[PDB]
C-alpha cells in the first residue's frame, strides 16, 4: 500500500434519487470503487447573505487518488447545483487487500 | 487549489439542538462555510474504566485549515461537553471553485 | 499535538449489531478511543457485473496512527465480509486535549 493512494472524496446531493443516479454512474464508469450514502443530513450554509438549511445526502466515494481529478470533472458534469462540493481526503492506511481491491476495480480500461 | 489548505473538521454534539446552534453560530461568524450535520448516531467510548453509548449528532465543518484553532476555540466556550471532540483532517483534492468558495465566505 | 498521530478510520459493517460488537470489543481491546456508528447508510458498488445497493452501518474510530495496523487486524478477524473496508485518514489538527484523550485512553 503506498500511502496516499487511495481516497475518500465527499460529495453532498440534493436528494437520494440524485445522489444514486450519480453514485451508480461512477462506478458503471469505474471512476470509483464504491459509494456510501449518508442520508438525511442537514446542510447549514450562507447564501447571499443568508443562512439556510437544506435536506441532503452525503456521498462517501473510496477511488485512487490519481482519479479523483476525473471523478470530480464528471460530477460537475451531471450534477444539479452548478458549483458542486466535492472534497477528497487522503488515505494513508487500511486493510491492504480491501486497498488492492479499490485500485483493480478502478484501474486501466 | 493549494493541497491542505481546507479542513473537513467533525464534532460530535449530545443532540440536534446544540448542533444546530453552534453551527448556525460558525457560519454567521464565518469561521466556516458550510457545515453537514448527521443525526441518530451511536458513540462508544470507555468512561473512568467502563463502556458507555450515547446518542449524538456529528458534523462534518468545511473551513480554511488556518481557521481550525479559532473554530476549535469557539466550540470549546459554547461547550456541553467539558471535552469537545474536534478533529480536522486537511483536504488534498477537490472542485476547485467550490474550495474557491469556501477561502472566500471565510476569508479575512 | 503531533499532526498525524491520531488517524479515524472508516469500517463499514452490514448492520448496527455487528457494528456494535464491533465496535465494543476494539473500546475494551484500547485499539480505539471512540466509535460514531452512522446508520442507515446504502452502499452502492458493482459486483458479477452489475449494480448492488446494499444497506449497512459505517463506523468511524479515532484512535493512534500507530495502533491502525493492530485495529485493523482485529477487525479482518472478527467481520463477516471477506474483504472488510478499512481505511485511515490522519488528523492534522484539532482540540488538544481531546487528542491527549485519545492517546492516555489507547496508551502503548
Amino acid at each position: 500500500y503506498v500511502p496516499g493512494s487511495v481516497s475518500a472524496a465527499f460529495v453532498t446531493c440534493p436528494n437520494e434519487k440524485v445522489a444514486k443516479e450519480i453514485a451508480r454512474a461512477v462506478v458503471e464508469k469505474r471512476l470509483a470503487a464504491c459509494v456510501n450514502l449518508i442520508p438525511q443530513i442537514t446542510s447549514i450554509y450562507e447564501w447571499k447573505g443568508k443562512i439556510e438549511e437544506d435536506s441532503e445526502v452525503l456521498m462517501m466515494i473510496k477511488t485512487q487518488s490519481s482519479l479523483v481529478p476525473a471523478l470530480t470533472e464528471f460530477v460537475r458534469s451531471v450534477h444539479p447545483y452548478e458549483v458542486a462540493e466535492v472534497i477528497a481526503l487522503p488515505v494513508e492506511q487500511g486493510n491492504p487487500p480491501y486497498l488492492h481491491w479499490v485500485h483493480q476495480v478502478t484501474e486501466s480500461v
